[PDB]
């Protein structure tokens, strides 16, 4: 049986995929970049805070100062957290709660497997930083989504292998990332934004053990 569950954050536990998704589109807009639409967006899930502002300045072939780069990521990042400080338990997606307690109950490691230097900030948010066994630093790591580095680190964290845990995700990053750690991806979201090759569930409410398991026996 699987050992641990390897979580993603946004757009996993709650609906800050969409936060970080206004902001990023904000930012571009502020410097002439329309590019940023949801489609595009696909792109943006999973992918840290530099990485992300790179893609949208290569979307439009732009280059800026590297005093520019680092304002815009902090411009960016303080919106975001204006736009998350009313985050609640209420927010929590559906599902998700009774996941970590049965998860808990049935023994089984729960790791944050977040590229977000934000997490920690929205699990307490959320009253949920008391289900986690390990939250994995996203700074440690050397190299971030879609590398799987933050999914092997989450899974060491709780003395699990990756390949006997879960990651779930709502990201194409994120996926390319729990397939090279080794563990097993579970996706939310679209089929055409995330592929047909992998189990992939409609929304959260799909996340129980009982389908983890269902799963996890083929
Ligand atoms: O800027 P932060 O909060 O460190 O987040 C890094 C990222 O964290 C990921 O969880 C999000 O999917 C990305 O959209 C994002 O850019
Ligand atoms: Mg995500």
């Amino acid at each position: 049986m699987f050992k641990a569950v390897l979580f993603d954050l946004d757009g996993v536990i709650t609906d800050t995929a969409e936060y970080h998704f206004r902001a990023w589109k904000a930012l571009a807009e502020e410097i002439g970049i329309n590019g940023v639409d949801r489609q595009f967006n696909e792109q943006l899930k999973g992918v840290s805070r530099e990485d992300s502002l790179q893609k949208i300045l290569d979307l439009a072939d732009k280059k800026v100062s590297a005093e520019e780069f680092k304002e815009l990521a902090k411009r960016k990042n303080d919106n975001y957290v204006k736009m998350i400080q009313d985050v609640s338990p209420a927010d929590v997606y559906p599902g998700i709660l009774q996941l970590l307690k049965d998860l808990r109950s049935n023994k089984i490691k729960i790791a944050l497997a977040s590229a977000s230097k934000n997490g920690p900030f929205l699990l307490e948010r959320m009253n949920l930083t008391g289900y986690f066994d390990a939250i994995a630093d996203p700074a440690e790591v050397a190299a971030s989504k879609p590398a799987p580095d933050i999914f092997i680190a989450a899974a060491h964290a709780v003395g699990v292998a990756p390949s006997e845990s879960i990651g779930l995700e709502d990201s194409q990053a994120g996926i390319q990332a729990i397939k090279d750690s080794g563990a097993l991806p579970i996706g939310v979201g679209r089929p055409e934004d995330l592929g047909d090759d992998i189990v992939i569930v409609p929304d959260t409410s799909h996340y129980t053990l009982e389908f983890l398991k269902e799963v996890w026996l083929q």
